[PDB]
């Protein structure tokens, strides 16, 4: 077969390495292909007449992906995975170690260990597409660049800047990795390989200047004082939990610090134990998860045509659910509300999310205005004939959505899908009078519609396969992560949410303040509070699909007696209305957050604080551990690995954790257990272990077969 480097050199004295890899549609850089690499290397050196050696893909969506990321899952101690590193940082350093001048030509995504690769490059051309992306995402996967990345990197583009690339895991558009030093020059797709030619002509390189922040903080004090500053930083956002923010900044530290062969080692050393950490493989688990979820086409079917959607009810709900459709899938929307501000909301919110963007970043604002025009907003029923899915967005009541099943049976074609954004309304209950009940599915979307990945698929007992197999290909178009889940209350990631803020509402009443609750979760691994969550998502909003949840499973979604009925009725509607738990009046850039005291008279205050903040994380993840085993034992997930999706992206469950199940699996099914088995002792039975759980106790079984 052809190998994944292919060598032809040209007749003006320069070469051009060819990186097509068979398997894949992107070259993941294997390590089985450090032989081709070696055995190339050595005919570069064969003859003095070459002048340079340039690196071009090949491949039309990407340069270099990164590195295998089943290499690590298959190294069985550190010790394996510190030689992969050292064997990618020996290969790293004699390619670097050419007479003649290497350069890389890249188009399409440069990440890992293809950045790296650049890196070890002495010249970068990439081009203007915006396929074209460099960084180095590593530390999303619990680990850090392992072939000269923490090296190379601080010394071309800048310590404080190489920083923030390592450590955040940020992908940089040709624009701006033009201007901070990584790629020598952009070019046109048409003349990259003509360009990355030139570039080999020359003898030197320009000894890249240092900009002048970086100069600033040059010397011992100013090091040290980055460190210190970066340090603290980056321990305010992950709270501790994540060890290669750790690593990181002692790998870069210590390289700068110290010799060069050094440095590799702490970075070798720094990469086999991060490949060891449960941390490390809980969110590569996420990372096979993903690539699992974007894969399943929900069903076997062909998928129906997807030209033209329209969307039922505007706000500022239908306008995120036009905008992801439009501007991220590219199909052309319109929005039907007999209320006009709802049209005008829709349609000034894709005109405010596209404005953004044009502030200080990606800017072309005729692509803007060219992209608004698939956005259109009417009162009438004008437009809506051809429309092949209908997404309802309209007021949460039974009568009302399946009159809109007859709207669309009738004024739309026969094969149009209706896709209901219900969140407490059953999907059998609103396709009960359609003529074509097979193409009516739930299609269910946090608010925001923007900054929320995860959408619920929702079929109904006689929803067509097509119908699903064609909704979770429009989900994917919009940028969602989608999860295919059963036709019961609650749906999962709202049922597996209620008890986890009952409880943390609960201890409100029970003395202990809002600022103690929501760091306590917060350092647990959530992104918010569940106070501070409830609000932003509107309390009236987090709370209404309670009573639908007693009346389908029982005592344990029971919110404290009236502090809901309480809250609602002082006009405290979250930061909507800027009212309630923590107050937003506050004018303050970065002003602290700080909780409206108002809140406690309001609610049924009883105590004095007497509780922990590990035992506050404890009794709200216990109350949710226990919902998502009930999910997955009465199959109203799919599989395990929608579970831990759908709460890693939906409710934000801390990623260093892998999920529900795969923390379960962490702590053992016995061992939590008899956790939850003490706190339905002092606290009451909603925290029985779930009748599933208990049989897992019980044996020796796990959620995730493979064990570790």
């Amino acid at each position: 077969m052809t190998s994944a480097f292919t060598l032809n050199v040209r007749l003006d004295n320069i070469a051009v390495i060819t990186i097509d890899v068979p398997g894949e549609k992107m070259n993941t850089l294997k390590a089985e292909f450090a032989s081709q690499v070696r055995a190339i290397i050595k005919q570069l050196r064969e003859n003095k007449e070459l002048r340079g050696v340039v690196f071009v893909s090949a491949k039309p969506d990407n340069f270099i992906a990164g590195a295998d990321i089943n290499m690590i899952g298959n190294c069985k101690t550190a010790q394996e995975a510190e030689a992969l590193a050292r064997q990618g940082q020996q290969l790293m350093a004699e390619i670097h170690a050419l007479p003649i001048q290497v350069i890389a030509a890249i188009h399409g995504a440069c990440l890992g260990g293809g950045l790296e690769l650049a890196l070890a490059c002495h010249g970068r051309v990439c081009t203007d597409d915006p396929k074209t992306v460099l960084g180095l995402p590593e530390v999303q996967l619990g680990l850090l660049p392992g072939s000269g990345g923490t090296q190379r990197l601080p010394r071309l583009i800048g310590v404080s800047t190489a920083l923030e690339m390592i450590l955040t895991g940020k992908q940089l558009r040709a624009k701006q990795a033009l201007k901070l030093g990584l790629v020598d020059d952009v070019v046109p797709h048409s003349i990259l390989l003509e360009a990355a030619v030139e570039l080999a002509k020359k003898e030197r390189p320009s000894s890249r200047p240092l900009p002048v922040r970086e100069r600033i903080l040059a010397g011992p004090l100013g090091r040290a004082l980055l460190f210190k500053m970066v340090g603290k930083k980056t321990e305010h956002k992950t709270q501790g939990n994540y060890p290669a923010t750790e690593r990181i900044l002692e790998v870069v530290e210590t390289g700068l610090a110290q010799g060069t062969s050094s440095g590799y080692d702490a970075e070798a050393r720094a990469f086999g134990e991060l490949a060891m950490t449960p941390q490390s493989q809980a969110l590569r688990s996420i990372f096979f998860a993903s690539t699992d979820v974007k894969k399943d086409p929900g069903s076997d079917a062909p998928p129906a045509p997807l030209n033209s959607v329209g969307i039922l009810g505007g706000g500022l709900m239908g306008g995120g659910i036009a905008y992801v459709t439009a501007c991220k899938a590219g199909i052309p929307v319109r929005i039907k509300d007999i209320n006009p501000q709802g049209i005008n909301h829709a349609l000034k919110y894709s005109w405010d999310q596209l404005e953004g963007k044009v502030r200080r970043r990606h800017l072309k604002a005729s692509e803007r205005d060219k992209q608004l025009a698939l956005i259109s907003g009417t009162t009438d029923y004008r437009g809506f004939a051809h429309r092949d899915l209908i997404i309802e967005a309209v007021f949460e009541n039974l009568e009302l959505k399946q009159q809109m099943v007859a709207e669309v049976e009738q004024n739309c074609a026969a094969h149009t899908i209706f896709a209901s954004n219900t969140s407490s309304l059953p999907i059998g209950d609103i396709a009960a009078h359609a003529t074509r009940p097979e193409q009516v599915i739930g299609l269910h979307f946090f608010s925001p519609v923007e900054k929320m990945p995860l959408v619920e698929i929702i079929p109904h007992a006689g929803t067509s396969a097509q119908t699903i197999a064609t909704t979770v290909k429009l989900a994917k178009k919009q940028g969602k992560t989608p999860i295919v889940v059963r036709d019961k209350a609650g749906f999962y990631v709202n049922r597996i949410l209620a008890p986890y803020i009952n409880e943390a509402i609960r201890m409100l009443t029970q003395g202990e303040r809002v600022e103690h609750i929501d760091a306590a979760l917060v350092k647990f691994g959530f992104p918010v509070g569940p106070i501070q969550l409830l609000d932003e998502v509107g309390i009236d909003t987090g709370t209404k699909i309670i009573p639908v949840l007693e009346a389908a499973y029982g005592e344990r979604f029971s919110a404290p007696a009236n502090v809901v009925s309480s809250i609602l009725n002082d006009d405290r509607k979250g930061r909507k209305n800027g009212r309630g738990f923590y107050l937003y009046g506050q004018k303050g850039r970065k002003s602290k957050k700080q909780v409206d005291p108002a809140i406690y008279p309001l609610i049924g205050t009883q105590g004095q604080g007497r509780i922990s903040a590990p035992q506050v994380a404890e009794r709200c993840v216990m109350l949710m551990l226990n919902e998502a085993v009930r999910c997955v034992d009465e199959q109203v997930i799919r599989s395990v690995r929608d579970g831990d999706i759908g709460a890693v992206f939906g409710i934000g469950f801390p990623p260093f954790l892998g999920g529900p199940f795969r923390y379960i699996d962490s702590l053992g099914a016995g061992e939590v257990v008899a956790i939850m088995q003490r706190l339905a002792t002092q606290y009451g039975s909603r925290f029985t272990p779930c009748e599933r759980l208990v049989e897992m106790g019980a044996r020796g079984e796990s959620f995730w077969k493979t064990t570790a």
